[PDB]
């Protein structure tokens, strides 16, 4: 009798559009807590400290104490013994710290704390915790939402990241920066949750769309913020600060919006439910059917395809999560990227949608994976001086993955009993984030040949969306 009440009370109005503003202003700063290792944790050029230069010809003098190395630079892991002065063998690693090079961020983790040389696979895995943290607390709060309703928890997250994202940017050593960020990550998955599900409770008939794309395009947006808040601040204590502090500022307001109307008839708490309906009333003006309600009536309201489907989210987890927090390696001016993704992706994503959707549904499921893996895979052949060709096969190599996002959340998911489509969605996103935690870790493989994370990165979505043709 839920829709009914819903139908009497409103749908679509007012405060089914301001609700709908309130919640999308947060998801574009959980999309720059997300993405900033590409500014916060980004390896410069750093080379041994010598007691030459660098105080107790210059070109001679750094030729003398560092040996070349093979990237056509000096090496970044050794210096010599004693000054080689035949140079008109014997090396000894870094013992006096690293010197590198300030001219474009003033203060990453890799400066503060020496993630470099030796301790190199400690970045790849900053990532992996961070993502797993998202996976746990993805999981913890669908057990913790039900039996304490769904606005006072998004309500206590919004906190919970306010206080650890204040909190992570002031620690000394590495082990605690890996936890707070851990629970920082917990407590994003609970906002997403949260604002999805209260998104979706409150309205009805046009929302089976609309309403989850709008979750999925705050993120496009969001990408073009971290672009801009990292050009202007450009350190890593003043960055995590400054994406931090606006979440309490969101707690403050987050304390007016009305809670969901459904949950509260299945626990008993039907005054308070008949609060929050005439409430939504006023607002909506539609205040000449709430006077029906009157307690009464609330209280009588009182396998292959399965499988395909779980490939598809594997693999947007694996290659995006992996080849996107890196895009120092897949060009250039990282500040100009990070911003053309998400504008590339609306119209990337509506064009190829309204197109290849009239071919077919599986036709518009196979060529979303395919054509961005191949556009992935064809990167390696490049030679590194058509920047523009390398930069423009990775930014429409990664924007197009983007696509795939939108092209199994609604599109899909059709595919079995058809009864509601909140069953399958849910196991999707599990994968999804159990693939971005398997995700970083293959960029660990840069040693044994550095083409290879490139090549398994490209090859394993080309196979995926291959598999989908293979449906009967
Ligand atoms: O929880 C989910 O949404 C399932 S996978 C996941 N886990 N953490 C995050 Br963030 N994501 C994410 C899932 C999907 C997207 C699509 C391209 C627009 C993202 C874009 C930017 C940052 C994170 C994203």
């Amino acid at each position: 009798a839920f829709p009914e009440l819903l139908d009497r009370v409103g749908g679509r109005g007012r405060f089914q559009l301001l609700q709908a503003v309130a919640l999308v202003t947060p998801i574009l700063w959980v999309t720059t807590q997300s993405m900033l290792e590409n500014f916060s944790a980004a390896v410069p050029h750093h080379r041994c400290w010598v007691p030459l230069l660098d105080n107790s010809g210059r070109d001679v003098l750094l030729a003398v104490s560092i040996p070349p190395g093979p990237d056509q630079r000096p090496h970044q892991c050794l210096r010599f013994r004693q000054p080689q002065w035949q140079l008109i063998a014997d090396t000894e690693p870094c013992e006096d710290g690293w010197v590198y090079d300030h001219s474009t961020f003033r203060s990453t983790i890799v400066t503060t704390w020496d993630l470099v040389c030796d301790s190199q696979a400690l970045r790849p895995m900053a990532q992996s915790i961070f993502l797993a943290g998202i996976l746990v607390g993805a999981a913890v709060c669908g057990h913790a939402s039900d039996r304490f309703g769904r606005r006072r928890v998004l309500t206590w997250s919004y906190l919970l990241v306010s206080v650890s994202g204040t909190i992570a940017a002031l620690m000394p050593t590495f082990p605690l920066y890996c936890l707070f960020r851990f629970l920082v990550a917990s407590a994003v998955a609970g906002v997403m949750m949260n604002t999805a599900s209260l998104l979706m409770e409150w309205t009805s008939a046009q929302a089976g769309p609309l309403m989850m794309t709008l979750n999925a395009l705050g993120f496009s947006f969001g990408q073009v913020l971290t672009g801009s808040v990292a050009y202007g601040v450009r350190s890593w204590r003043m960055l995590q600060l400054a994406v931090s502090a606006p979440f309490f500022l969101f707690f403050v307001y987050s304390w007016w919006l009305p809670e969901s109307a459904r949950w509260l008839i299945t626990v008993g708490r039907l005054d308070q439910s008949l609060r929050e309906l005439q409430r939504v009333a006023a607002v909506n003006r539609r205040k000449a059917e709430a006077d029906t309600l009157t307690v009464e009536v609330l209280r009588s309201a009182m396998r292959l395809r399965t499988f395909i489907s779980m490939l598809c989210w594997f693999a947007f987890g694996f290659t995006f999560f992996g080849l996107a927090l890196d895009l120092q390696a897949l060009g250039s001016n990282i500040f100009l990227l990070q911003a053309l993704i998400g504008i590339v992706d609306l119209p990337v994503k509506m064009g190829s949608l309204l197109l290849l959707s009239r071919l077919g549904r599986r036709l518009c499921q196979a060529s979303s994976l395919v054509l961005p893996g191949l556009c992935i895979l064809a990167n390696i052949l490049v030679p590194r001086e058509m920047g523009i060709l390398r930069s423009s096969l990775a930014v429409l190599g990664l924007g197009s993955l983007g696509a795939a996002f939108t092209c199994v959340t609604i599109f899909s998911s059709e595919l079995f009993p058809t009864v509601i489509r909140m069953t399958a969605v849910g196991l999707g996103q599990v994968a999804a984030r159990g693939g971005a935690m398997l995700g970083p870790l293959v960029r660990l493989l840069g040693v044994y040949g550095s083409w290879l994370p490139l090549l398994v990165y490209g090859v394993v979505p080309v196979l995926s969306g291959l598999a989908a043709l293979l449906l009967p």
